[PDB]
């Protein structure tokens, strides 16, 4: 179907971007809104309604730049908003060696039903949060079988 | 009106990301689209569709990034899509040193009533294309006042 197409598009837009920025060891937090409504997270980033792309994705998460800093939240199939806050975990069960990033995809994943899908600037490894867990070093085909499940 | 605030929050988004990029002499080529429709050359880029912002203009043009080679083309206050292709001027008014964002510039301003704005990555300089002519070494002021009185 055309919902099921768009579907399967924007899961390869992400995981393009996704493998690009892993091979580089550039952090990204990008966030996919599920039933909770995010709007107030939503609402202290960028503005963008953008359509996804693995292109605008690579290009917002560059080292140094306005939109790298903060959560990239997406909702109804566009990039709603970049450079977003989250609210940082305190569980304390959290792989020590990991830092702000990862805290804030846990800590939305507490209070949403959201998927969180993170990279670590330190040694590229995906993860994925969701229900308050975080999943770490994900393969590709992986991180595939999460965005489809979810 | 909301029409003419929406407007000058545009103008303002543009101004600072062109000043941001010629203080670090990031080459730039943003065309605004005006009466005569640009669709042709927007359907050679990668679909946007965003809101205008300062940040996200900068996202873009970052050297050695999916987006950046090629045309910004930007209807009213949205960017519709980023790294677009426009025809090359073969003027004899250009200017023998520039390349080819100003040539494209030029050869987009030959075709259509857009303003095109370029930013040089080699002296920062900033000019604009619009009917043919290319204005060389706009001050940040000269600048804000020709997208004002367009
Ligand atoms: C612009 C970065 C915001 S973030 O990525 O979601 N991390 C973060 C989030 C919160 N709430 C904070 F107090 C401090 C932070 F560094
Ligand atoms: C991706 C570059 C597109 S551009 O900015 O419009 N420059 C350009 C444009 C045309 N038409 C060309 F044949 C070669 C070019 F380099
Ligand atoms: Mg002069």
């Amino acid at each position: 179907t055309p919902v099921e197409e768009a579907q399967q598009k924007t899961i390869e837009a992400i995981t393009k971007a996704i493998n690009y920025m892993a091979k580089r060891r550039i952090g990204a937090l990008l966030t996919i809104e599920r039933d909770t409504g995010m709007g107030d997270y939503i609402e202290t980033g960028i503005p963008l309604n953008a359509k996804v792309s693995s292109e605008l994705l690579i290009n917002i998460f560059i080292p140094n730049t306005p939109l790298h800093d903060g959560a990239v939240i997406m909702k109804n199939n566009e990039i709603a908003a970049a450079a977003c806050y989250l609210p940082l975990s305190e569980s304390p069960f959290i792989s020590k060696e990991l830092g702000t990033r990862h805290r804030a995809a846990v800590g939305i994943s507490e209070v949403t039903d959201s998927l969180t899908i993170i990279v670590s600037e330190e040694t590229g490894g995906v993860s994925v949060a969701k229900n308050g867990d975080l999943h770490r070093e994900l393969t590709e085909e992986a991180l595939k079988e999460m965005l489809e499940a979810e």
